[PDB]
């Protein structure tokens, strides 16, 4: 579990990504696309975008990564309370879309990687650590889930 001081600096540097949610979606659902081509494929809504200019010319895209960054805030904001809006979002991700757990470790990376070149003096060490920390609390949650689904996998 987090402590209380940890949910404090993930919160804190969160309140800084949502000034300006759409170009940090943007830059993220890019990171993962670019980093890791095989999670490009499981959208057939972006699978044409072949270039980084394309996938940031494209208004669709950057409509998508707000809806991924507000669904992940509101859970960040329930502090470890998250099971009302978690169980949605590991149902359509395990049944409908199929998306493995690993690929859940990517954009988890992705997120770090940009938070890191967005907000340095707000994400220092102990700030990158917390962070992770509550990504893999919304990882480990939702791997829980799949199992109970039968796609721990
Ligand atoms: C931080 C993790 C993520 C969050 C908060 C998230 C959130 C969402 C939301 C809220 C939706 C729309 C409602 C729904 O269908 O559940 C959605 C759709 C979708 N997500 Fe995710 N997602 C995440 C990670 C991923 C990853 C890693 C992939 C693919 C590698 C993925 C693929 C999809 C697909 C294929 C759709 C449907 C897109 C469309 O055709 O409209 N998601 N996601």
């Amino acid at each position: 579990v987090l402590s209380e001081g940890e949910w404090q600096l993930v919160l804190h540097v969160w309140a800084k990504v949502e000034a300006d949610v759409a170009g940090h979606g943007q830059d993220i659902l890019i990171r993962l696309f670019k980093s890791h081509p095989e999670t490009l494929e499981k959208f057939d809504r972006f699978k044409h975008l072949k270039t980084e200019a394309e996938m940031k010319a494209s208004e669709d895209l950057k409509k998508h990564g707000v809806t991924v960054l507000t669904a992940l805030g509101a859970i960040l904001k329930k502090k470890g309370h998250h099971e009302a809006e978690l169980k949605p979002l590991a149902q359509s991700h395990a049944t409908k879309h199929k998306i493995p757990i690993k690929y859940l470790e990517f954009i988890s990376e992705a997120i770090i990687h940009v938070l890191h070149s967005r907000h340095p003096g707000d994400f220092g060490a102990d700030a990158q650590g917390a962070m992770n920390k509550a990504l893999e609390l919304f990882r480990k949650d939702i791997a829980a889930k799949y199992k109970e689904l039968g796609y721990q996998g």
